[PDB]
């Protein structure tokens, strides 16, 4: 019937990789939410070559799952 009401929200909480709905993603270091599957990797066939760290397919920024819980008190100024 009417348009414009109950429809004013702009949020980017959708896995840009698989292009699906997010139920409980994991905010990366750079600031991106992805699925638990798209991130975690089971099938590892990296033999001839080394390396094995979930990268950021959204933009591409080497991050880690430790820096988040590395510092709690001593925080650096950003602004
Ligand atoms: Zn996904
Ligand atoms: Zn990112």
């Amino acid at each position: 019937g009417s348009s414009g009401s109950s429809g004013n929200v702009q949020e980017e909480v959708t896995c840009p990789i698989c292009l699906e709905l997010l139920t409980e993603p994991l905010s990366l270091d750079c600031g991106h939410s992805l699925c638990r599957a798209c991130i975690t990797v089971s099938n590892k066939e990296a033999v001839t070559s080394m390396g094995g760290k979930s990268s950021c397919p959204v933009c591409g920024i080497s991050y880690s799952f430790e820096h988040l819980q590395a510092n709690q008190h001593l925080a650096n100024i950003v602004e």
